[PDB]
């Protein structure tokens, strides 16, 4: 509800784009104010998401301002200092017990949201802030959606489909069940300390090949349901792999829920933590 005045705002840096809008450092306190660059309607609601959501593992609304140069609104949020782990874990050495505390803390951040009725659409390592070594927020919702209130699913190229389960890719439905698909992935993107080497994108193009023209996701879709999976990040916990073939069931029903992995994550990080 807090009103940011345009004129007490000092760029510092860019802090990243994606899908429809960007977002920026600003002076004022330091604040990352994220802007739009039909997207138009979807930017209205987001903002309303945002605003209504309150949890520890939710990067914090703070207000909005005048987007005179956009006819609309920017959108005023906390400054997370060391940003999202994908920009952070592949520059330091974090050790398991860590990583499952992040995990953990992305599934309680997901059971609220899943909680509010809210499916995400875009949970991977890129979204997923650092506020300290003990601290992580979930730092985008520009694909969240509210799910139908009648229905138990929600119905482009800048689709994250290499975090994507099948019946995204395939029937274009997106469960509470597609949101853990993903954070499976995410899950297997902090294993392995998001490498770019190792990422979602480039070793299932690895599979698939480059010379699949339009049909890099029909590819995909395929090799999915013949139950092949990303690879065991080398040293990954047995228990832990097992864990994302789980969240990676091609039968989303027997995805575990958010809810059911916040107490087993509780108790693989109290295992590893020592
Ligand atoms: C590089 N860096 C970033 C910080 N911290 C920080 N504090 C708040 C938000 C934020 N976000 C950047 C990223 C990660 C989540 C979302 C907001 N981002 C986006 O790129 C969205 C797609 C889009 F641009 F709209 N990052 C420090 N260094």
């Amino acid at each position: 509800p807090t009103v940011f005045h345009k004129r007490y705002l000092k760029k510092i840096r860019d802090l990243g784009e994606g899908h429809f809008g960007k977002v920026s450092l600003y002076c004022y306190e330091m604040v990352a104010v994220k802007a739009l660059k039909q997207h138009r309607s979807g930017w209205k609601q987001e903002i309303d998401i945002l605003r209504t959501l309150y949890h520890e593992h939710i990067i914090k609304y703070k207000g909005c301002c005048e987007d005179a140069g956009a006819a609309s609104l920017q959108l005023v949020m906390e400054y997370v200092p060391l940003g999202s782990l994908r920009d952070y874990l592949p520059r330091h050495s974090i050790g398991l017990a860590q990583l499952l505390l992040f995990a953990q803390q992305i599934c309680e951040g997901m059971a609220y949201l899943h909680s509010q009725h809210y499916i995400h659409r875009d949970l991977a390592a890129r979204n997923v802030l650092l506020d300290n070594d003990r601290l992580v927020k979930i730092g985008d919702f520009g694909l969240a959606k509210a799910v139908p209130e009648g229905h138990e699913y929600y119905r482009d190229g800048d689709s994250p489909v290499f975090w994507y389960a099948p019946e995204c890719l395939k029937e274009y439905k997106f469960y509470y069940a597609s949101d853990v698909w993903s954070f499976g992935v995410t899950l297997y993107e902090l294993l392995t300390h998001c490498d770019s080497s190792q990422s979602p994108p480039t070793k299932f193009l690895e599979l698939i090949g480059i010379a699949q023209g339009q049909m890099t996701v029909l590819r995909l879709t395929e090799l999915l349901e013949r139950g092949e999976r990303l690879p065991r990040p080398d040293k990954c916990p047995a228990e832990v792999y097992h864990l994302m073939k789980n969240c990676w069931e091609t039968e989303a029903s027997f995805r575990p829920t958010f809810e059911n992995l916040i107490p087993i994550l509780k108790t693989v990080h109290e295992k590893y933590q020592g």
